[PDB]
């Protein structure tokens, strides 16, 4: 039947999770010349990082079926320093206007030192801004953005790391791997 392709891409800032042509926007097909892969886990237009794309259902639904519990690990980039409190809300659970938030991992780290620039930079001379490596286990919309901004430290940038299996391992930005067997 069908071949089975996999390939992990570290997606820009502004670049559409999706080949599909759309006026007025940039797709993968401006960085990976590849037909019949889409995304297992779409991932936004305005966050950077980790992409898997497959041709193959139960990849598919192994990352993305909702419910499936599927881990995914962001370095975040927030306005202010966090206080203990809003990290122990975060890990613990926060109700956004679609229901409370299952509990999460959250943490202040370093800039991590494998950080590109973002083109264009992020939104203040005055205000500090502070990392966070936070783990998800569902993908509700704009859930790390919308838990951030809900406990008082609204994300600036957003990196995913890791989903599932996969990471960002030695993958620049705008580089793609196979992944095969």
């Amino acid at each position: 039947n069908q071949p089975t392709r996999v390939i992990l891409f570290n997606k820009p800032y502004d670049v559409l999770p999706q080949f599909t042509d759309e006026a007025g926007r940039k797709t993968l097909k401006e960085f990976i010349p590849v037909q019949g892969v889409y995304a297992a886990g779409r991932l936004d237009r305005d966050s950077e990082g980790l992409l898997v794309l497959t041709n193959n259902g139960a990849l598919q639904a192994r990352l993305t079926q909702p419910g499936k519990r599927t881990g995914k690990i962001y370095y975040v980039q927030v306005e202010g320093i966090p206080t203990q409190d809003a990290l122990e809300a975060l890990r613990n659970g926060v109700t956004l206007n679609d229901g409370p938030t299952l509990p999460a991992g959250a943490e202040l780290v370093d800039e991590p030192a494998w950080l590109w620039p973002r083109n264009p930079p992020i939104r203040r001379k005055s205000i500090p801004t502070s990392w966070l490596k936070i783990t998800l286990y569902e993908g509700r919309n704009r859930q790390v953005r919308r838990m951030t901004a809900h406990v008082g430290f609204p994300t600036l940038r957003l990196i995913r790391y890791a989903m599932g299996d996969y990471s960002l391992d030695n993958l620049a930005n705008g580089e793609w791997r196979e992944v095969t067997d």
